């Protein structure tokens, strides 16, 4: 991309991989890589010749969310989480994505992935909802998206609790994502985009946008209300002490 | 036996009905004699309110296997339509409960009617598939709503969009709600649970379906002409 | 009184049913202990997390036999004491640390809380069918809301009765545990929830249960209808004098 903090890769010819690779920020929500994923999904956008999309980090790190300043911005009210949205990068791509987390996914980080229409998590990887610890109600459409992909109960403790959990924890609480070893993930991942792209095109974009109407339909309310919450939970001194003691 | 002896009735007592197919020159595939049979099987049942449970099954190693490969070569080559059908709803449609015990394959709208039924058992050792993008079309016959409804939001993502056969055992591990047995123990299972059921007044397990299915029959018909509208969007 | 009151560190609230006599069934004395241990709680805005538990080896088990008795009778209906939705209606999160064993009304006012844990060891069952009546107490709301439209079939229609265990292989999303070890994790939740800011808590727990609250008064009124549909027969009456405790 730009910063390179992105690398498109052509993996076959309708098969695109999106790896997020910013080093310095542990693939967190840096400037950098907030523009050059909304650059990669736009060219996604403007080249309607793929049929799936993999979305995935390097080394260690799927994604890692809101950087330290990031979220003291919010705090002070000089930002709001809806400015950059990355969010829903991947229910807004009309070809389905594969969110191939081999990596630890992060608050922001783990919800942008949970918002791909296949998630494969890595056995040994951390995977956490953790805006509370820092004080705040839950942005970024994870009070939506988490009851929405692992179901209602389980959504009410990662979100309430913020807690950490490895995904092989996850897996034996149940969740419907594939779990793999971390070595295993990616390739796991393009097996799959390559089953996906044995499908037309067409048919794979028609049929997502039945299955997703209703997400897209719901989240804009969802996104208001966290706001909202936003209103009433960010702005307290002891949410900037906890984001500089806890980060 | 019905009209063309592919769909046998078997009363297991009293009280429990088990509906067994076998077009076995079409491996439960929706023939003609099939649907037809099936059609009169569930007519007979909603005609004789003496049973309060429903057992749905195959033969050998074959649950219900959807369309017939030359009904769907026939629409993916122009000849013919995709049309709506009695089919797929058949267990929702019945009044009282019924147990689509899978002993064996569950294709396409095979697999389909059977997840419209109350409770579901499947097999070790079957495959199981929601196939329909694999013939190029979006799913029909309900697959949209009723694979989320029961095998919920993420997993429907996954079964529909890519068309994969699944084991039953690969579903058991990947965290489904339905009971997976191996084969030789899944009808026996589902007999189990029948009479289990039929230890119940008729009217409070007829009364409970309706109360729990309620939003199943009222929202079905919008998903169906929504579902038909897809295949036109994807027909030129 | 039926049900102790035991602070935890700062700001926990341990909500103990211990009715001996009566195993934790919704016995009078229960029933008001529990309404005003609620109460108590609301009046306190000093806690961040309720333990709702049992004693030994029962976590709740449901309506009494006279209770039973009374609704067949159609003297009371389950609506005229509201304990289902104790945990739903509570303003803090909520866990149910369900030790033993959670029999029809009993499993299902645990099921309303926001965090359920089960014993691995113990029994739970939405057992009102087996009395020949549908379920009430709002477990046809909460048993799809919580363990997922396909398993609630199951559940509700049948009335069985599953271990800790048996719902844990068949995919539940709570946390199953030896019963030695499940009021330790409970707490140890708690204490990690009472990290959090309670005005954090209350806002988050509001939104994530404001769809729950909005539709369960209209579930509440179809389970009135059905049971004006099926409580009120013979059989239900003799079902609950023969299999009562069985």
């Amino acid at each position: 991309m730009t910063h390179s903090v992105v690398e498109l890769i052509e993996i076959e010819s309708a098969i695109i991989q999106v790896k997020m690779q910013d080093r310095t920020h542990k693939n967190a929500f840096s400037q950098e890589l907030t523009d050059d994923l909304i650059q990669a999904f736009e060219y996604i956008r403007q080249n309607p010749k793929y049929k799936a999309v993999i979305l995935t980090g390097y080394d260690n790190y799927f994604a890692s969310g809101g950087t330290q300043e990031g979220l003291l911005r919010i705090q002070q009210g000089l930002t709001k989480f809806t400015d950059d949205n990355l969010y829903s990068l991947a229910l807004d791509c009309e070809i389905p994505v594969i969110a191939a987390m081999q990596g630890h996914g992060i608050g922001g980080g783990f919800v942008m992935g949970l918002f791909a229409d296949i998630v494969i998590l890595s056995r040994e990887s951390v995977y956490t909802a953790n805006f509370m610890k820092y004080g705040f109600t839950p942005g970024m459409g994870a009070t939506f998206i988490v009851p929405k992909k692992l179901g209602f109960s389980l959504a009410q403790e990662i979100l309430l609790n913020a807690g950490s959990y490895r995904g092989a924890d996850l897996e034996k609480r149940g969740v419907p994502f594939k779990v793999l070893p971390r070595a295993e993930v990616l390739d796991y991942a393009v097996e799959l985009a390559q089953e996906l792209a044995e499908k037309p095109r067409n048919s794979l974009v028609t049929l997502k946008d039945h299955l997703v109407a209703p997400l897209r339909d719901q989240l804009p309310r969802v996104i208001e209300q966290e706001l909202m919450m936003h209103e009433a939970t960010f702005h307290h001194e002891e949410v900037k002490s906890r984001i500089k003691g806890l980060y």
